[PDB]
């Protein structure tokens, strides 16, 4: 499969445009929030440059929502995401983390938003149910 932004955009729409009225935006140099207002009625979540990777990490975010503590669980959603999508994921002792906290959402549950996100990712990219082995611990 291709991996582009665009796809992104499409599929996190189809996932949260209706329910939570929001959907994801190709911006510049700056992640933003922006609530729904009068003019453009639903919420939007901008990611930075046209790239992929950017555009995973912050639908992570808003997913969930001293800096490796509150990056900890966003890394580990876009871990599994990547590999729900069949994208490559990207200190050792930090990743380490992320990769407990992988397998704690694993064996104990995803929440309910990033769990859709993750079934819509791998209908739309045809990639088969994710296993821990997917997950290799950092060496
Ligand atoms: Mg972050």
């Amino acid at each position: 499969s291709t991996h582009h932004y665009e796809q992104l955009i499409e599929i996190f729409n189809s996932c949260f445009a209706d329910e939570f009225n929001t959907r994801l935006i190709k911006g510049d140099d700056e992640p933003i929030y922006l609530p729904a207002d009068a003019e453009v009625p639903y919420n939007r979540i901008v990611f930075a440059h046209g790239f992929y990777a950017s555009a995973i990490h912050e639908i992570s975010h808003w997913c969930i929502a001293q800096f490796e503590d509150v990056e900890v669980k966003p890394q580990a959603l876009d871990w599994l995401f990547c590999v729900a999508a069949g994208y490559p994921f990207n200190r050792v002792v930090f990743q380490r983390r992320v990769h407990a906290q992988v397998m704690d959402y694993l064996a104990n549950g995803i929440p309910e938003r990033p769990a859709r996100f993750i079934k819509a990712l791998q209908n739309y990219y045809y990639t088969p149910e994710l296993t821990a082995e997917q997950f290799p611990w950092p060496e």
